[PDB]
């Protein structure tokens, strides 16, 4: 574990991702992803070990320890220098894909603030990821373009004038651009409306998946599925428009259940807080259920004195990889449920004692 | 009206005292049934006769006192509001049948240790209620009250049969003893259903609280008493309860050692429900209070008194909750006010 | 516990009941019961404590320590001198009824060999019971008449010339005689035939009950239900005839399943022996199931080297009252299942080591 690997696996929620983005009650994050390949180098499907090593080596040489103004310094993490639990944490923080952990010459060039993650030797040689809190696809696209320009200064992209950027996936040819949004939709699930919505979203060339990428914790990721022939601007508007609708529909449904079944909803969310604050065993499944309830309670003003950032942190912190990393070494499922309960209840008791004791001074 | 204190407090100060084995045995009850010689049983008595029985107690007993028990006061069932009558049932001071008797009454000791029901199934029902496991002391108190009443009353007796009661089974001593026991471990470990039939073979009967086994609270009483002496009736129950106390404690210790973390999770989750819910029924309330009580008993839950739980067990009953709130309440309204009451009482203790 | 009470609660199977009676593969025991009342004494329903005490006292005075030639010495046990577990054992050995344990002045005059049990102050003042192993109702009736003559020498029975012996139950008036047979009918249960038989038995004025008096262990007690107007000889023939039919039908059904499903039946009974010989926990319910299977295996020659007397003993010995008595004090159900398993497996391992080691010498 290098000092920079420790830096990226240490915190479940980066300071970058703790910032308040627009519509952050419904949209947790926005992701922009640009795929490219080296000109004259065979796509990862048919390239040699030597080729893959050169891609990583060229990045360590020209981009490691280098900087972009306004984004910060970039550090290169090689998958081969990371223990299995270290790699899982990077997955659970949404910094790398699961498939990157299986790539023998996989690596990722990460900005120190964790806003930019350039995956190397995944499905394409280069996958630039920009991750913003809340709803900011245009802002994420700008950062993506800065990193893209930065890399193209020293890398010649597989490009042709009639097809655009050449990618391994034939559908991906063109912009290499994929946009996804992470959304918390507890009211649309609760009111039994989401299963009549998802089929409509899939009609618009988008795809809906759970947090992993079933929808535990009522968290849904909506991303571009069809991009062949679309411009960058069309790709981002196709997702933006659907997300903005979902923001409105999820808000209306929250206001609806709050107005019609106020006490039942308070009972639901405080009972879930009750579980999190007193349980001695809890699985990931139930944790996700309860965290969703409490987050809905916070958003509606029912659950008081608890910030949403604590909940975002626990959603990552209670994942099985991160929980084992944080506890030091692998753990049986039963042991995890005991450690998870202790971590959640202690983190929660801590947040209500700060809120008790700093509020008391005033 | 000193009726107010009999309806206002859920747990009498008398019942807050620690009695023996109070972790398993919540209370001990001794009940003596008698009838007036030459007055027909309540099954066939006249309005005039029933009214005289109540009047005699008002004249010669109400405002009178017993040394070591304190002053007694008469409550007439016909002078008590419907919810007041319900609170007395929920506090275990009077039976449901008494609230239905038009000439019913109860002469209550001020400390709430003694409740003499008048004009129920018999003309006189003497009951003594002690906290914990103390049948013998409760029997002494009952005989003291019995002697007191017999100074001015001639009991329906028959040389070949003993005290005459309405129910033919109760003829003889008129005595029924009862214990209220909290048996969560024998329920959890799926043993109570193989215990109850053995209890029933010994001439006892087992019932739920207030007369399903809600709250894991079991009432064990003498069912067969015909031909038995006072000493045999009390010991038959004492020996079975003593065995149950031991078995429930062993079952608790076993769970504490084999499933420590699961037991803490069960009781703290129930504490979580009680302190954070916004609606709760009587049923779930009892479930959770049983879990917290077991946690207190085993030392898992700290800083919370079992007396607070005993009090909540009464305060959350529907009659007491309506009395406490000042008017009748729909079941849904009760569940909202019950949750708020439980929530508030738990928060105050934790400060 | 008196030296004579210890004598009666010590053994689960008396030497008297270990003898081989006729048809002992199907019929475990025969019972004859004669009810009488004292002339001029109110039936137990309306008698006084004084009256009941005199009945017991007259019996202690004139019958305690007394004898009948050919039956033996009689000992009087007062229910009030017996602990609750002591009384239950006497029930589980079939010596007294459950209701006698609830009678305040109940007692029983027992012969030392346990063939005769005269219950006192139950439903009638006197209930003479004669219990024989196997199928011997006429033999049991003769012993019943000997005890009846014996008691009438010093007791004047409630009798009138037009109704006969006067008993509390109005149906019982006449002979006061009730005859029952304990039968093991595993094949008729196994072949799903017994539920089409019991309704026919109930038509003939008989009644069918489990071992207690559902049919755990496939053991059924068939007794006289209707006796008003019947002579003694008619009462005994009504039961004898039905029992003799059941003996034949149960034997034919055993021969049938043995012939058609030989290996399946051997697997069934040896698997049940397997449970009894190796289990560390077992309830009464499963014990009864397995003991029935093994007994059927012994009877058919499938299960070798194990005598039926060991099984009869275990059927009583594993009852909850006797198991607690044998172990000293009451026991939680869980503790019983552990002690029961140990008792059965050890008794069984003991019987196969005698059979191993005394057979080896020859
Ligand atoms: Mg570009
Ligand atoms: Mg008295
Ligand atoms: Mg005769």
């Amino acid at each position: 574990a290098s000092m920079s690997l420790k830096h990226f696996i240490q915190d479940a929620l980066s300071s970058w991702m703790k910032q308040k983005g627009p519509e952050s009650d419904i949209v947790l994050s926005s992701r922009i992803r640009l795929a490219r390949n080296f000109e004259h180098i065979r796509f990862p499907t048919r390239y040699s070990n030597e080729e893959a090593s050169s891609i990583i080596q060229q990045f360590e040489d020209q981009f490691s320890e280098q900087e972009i103004p306004g984004i910060g310094k970039f550090v290169l993490i090689r998958m081969n220098d990371a223990q299995p639990l270290e790699k899982r944490v990077l997955v659970e923080k949404h910094l790398i894909s699961p498939n990157l952990t299986e790539s023998p010459f996989g690596g990722c060039l990460l900005s120190e603030n964790e806003e930019v993650s350039v995956m190397l030797n995944e499905e394409d040689h280069i996958r630039i990821q920009c991750l913003f809190p809340g709803f900011q696809l245009l802002e994420a696209m700008k950062a993506a373009n800065q990193v893209d320009d930065w890399i193209e200064e020293k890398v010649d992209y597989a490009f042709n004038e009639q097809r655009g950027y050449l990618t391994s996936c034939p559908t991906n040819v063109g912009t290499g651009l994929r946009a996804s949004v992470m959304m918390h939709l507890p009211a649309l699930v609760l009111t039994r409306q989401i299963n009549r919505i998802i089929p409509a979203i899939n009609q618009l060339g988008l795809v809906v998946r759970g947090i992993y990428g079933e929808a535990v914790g009522n968290i849904f990721q909506i991303s571009n599925q069809i991009t062949l022939g679309k411009s960058e601007q069309d790709i981002v508007e196709d997702l933006n428009s659907v997300a903005a609708q979902l923001i409105e529909q999820e808000r209306s449904a929250r206001e609806a259940i709050y107005q019609t079944s106020k006490i039942e909803l308070e009972d639901r969310v405080y009972r879930s807080y009750g579980v999190l604050s007193n349980c001695r065993m809890i699985e990931s499944k139930e944790t996700a259920k309860c965290l969703s309830d409490v987050r809905l309670g916070i958003d509606l003003g029912i659950i008081k004195g608890l910030s949403s950032n604590i909940l975002n942190e626990l959603m990552i912190l209670t994942q099985p990889g991160f929980l084992q990393q944080y506890s030091g070494g692998a753990l049986r499922p039963n042991e995890r449920d005991i450690r998870r309960a202790a971590l959640i209840r202690e983190r929660l008791h801590l947040e209500m004692n700060g809120k008790r004791q700093e509020d008391e001074s005033i």
